[PDB]
DNA sequence: CTGTTGCGCTTGG
DNA sequence: CCAAGCGCAACAG
């Protein structure tokens, strides 16, 4: 299954075992964390798959200087492990220097990351998370290192897309034709018989892509940034204590019920 | 209103 | 195992 039927079914997995009392976020929506408890003591709850990523912050290179910045335009303020990770790379600069999607991995200590994921996640009042190795497993934020294997990674990492709007849609049609295919188009809804279904077209400096939605088509347009990220990998550990997985299960339960 | 940019998400190969 | 970006919202121009 995928990210989004995964947050669903754990919010229906939430929802029947302890009550109608879990708020399911926007999927994408970015601005908090996936469940809302509607409890006595309300508090979020973060869903993650097995291999999922955990975070990020963008660090601008300063070639001038050979050291690295910090974002302004990032959407969380520096912790102590920030600047660690900072401190590291600013040190190596030239070896970090040269940006790559391949990326360079950042050997630092595990902790330290445990670290900036506790704080990060705590700071959008994260007090659980919730994932499946064949049953759901439950903890709260303070017992993150027992169940993930975390590595840090810094890479390019290309902005997201927008929609294709009244302003491009000239420069999209002219990209189209020089493509030589059917297509009608009424309003920005795009309809043609040919499956383009994910279809990637270029052209006026953008790139446009093509998806079905409501048994037509619409189009989206690639971004352009190319801005290099911190970003943290998380991985589920296969073997883990049962004495632990029991004693945050009561904590779960014992939260709910505030 | 347009378009950058950062953050969500594993996903694609 | 390794490489890599689109779907969102916030925000300056
Ligand atoms: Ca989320
Ligand atoms: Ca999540």
């Amino acid at each position: 299954m995928n990210w989004k039927e995964f947050e669903v079914f754990c919010v229906t997995y939430l929802n029947k075992t302890y009550g109608n009392k879990f708020a399911k976020k926007g999927e994408s929506d970015s601005t908090t964390s996936d469940i809302l408890f509607t409890g006595n003591n309300p508090f979020y709850i973060e869903a993650k798959m097995p291999h999922s990523q955990c975070g990020q912050f963008v660090l601008i290179p300063n070639r001038a200087e050979y050291k690295f910045d910090y974002s302004p335009k990032n959407k969380s303020e520096i912790n102590p492990y920030t600047q660690k990770i900072m401190q590291f790379m600013s040190e190596n600069f030239s070896e970090y220097a040269n940006l790559s999607t391949k990326g360079k991995i950042i050997p630092l200590p595990e902790s330290v990351f445990v670290n900036w994921i506790k704080e990060y996640y705590k700071s959008k009042s994260v007090k659980f998370f919730i994932t499946s190795n064949g049953d759901f497993i439950i903890f709260p934020i303070e017992h993150f290192e027992h169940y993930f294997n975390v590595s840090c990674t810094y890479r390019i990492k290309k902005s997201g897309s927008r929609h294709l709007n009244s302003k491009s849609l000239p420069d999209f049609k002219q990209a189209l034709d020089k493509k030589g295919i059917s297509y009608t188009m009424r309003g920005l809804e795009l309809h043609s018989d040919e499956n383009i279904h994910d279809k990637r077209i270029s052209g006026d400096d953008k790139d446009f892509l093509i998806k079905e939605n409501n048994g037509a088509y619409h189009v989206k347009i690639l971004s352009n940034t190319f801005n290099a990220n911190v970003i943290f990998s998380i991985s589920l550990k296969n073997n883990i204590s049962l004495f632990i997985l029991n004693e945050d299960r009561k904590a779960f339960e014992a939260a709910i019920s505030l």
